[PDB]
């Protein structure tokens, strides 16, 4: 990761 | 809110 | 985005 | 103000 979400 | 990021 | 804020 | 925006 490194991006977040949340999916 | 309540999605996340980031932008 | 674009939009502004705050939340 | 005190909020933000932008309008
Ligand atoms: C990003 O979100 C995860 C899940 O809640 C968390 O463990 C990290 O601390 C946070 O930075
Ligand atoms: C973003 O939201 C996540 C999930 O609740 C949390 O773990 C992080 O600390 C917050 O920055
Ligand atoms: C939020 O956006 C306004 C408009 O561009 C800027 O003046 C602020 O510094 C920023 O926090
Ligand atoms: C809020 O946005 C205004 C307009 O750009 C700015 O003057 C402030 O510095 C900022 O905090
Ligand atoms: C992050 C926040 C969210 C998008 N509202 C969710 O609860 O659906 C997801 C599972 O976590
Ligand atoms: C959230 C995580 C990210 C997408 N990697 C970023 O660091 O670019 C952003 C500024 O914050
Ligand atoms: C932006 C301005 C605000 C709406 N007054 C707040 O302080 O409550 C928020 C946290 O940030
Ligand atoms: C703040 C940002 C915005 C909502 N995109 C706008 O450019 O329309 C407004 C004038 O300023």
């Amino acid at each position: 990761x490194x991006n977040x979400x949340y999916x």
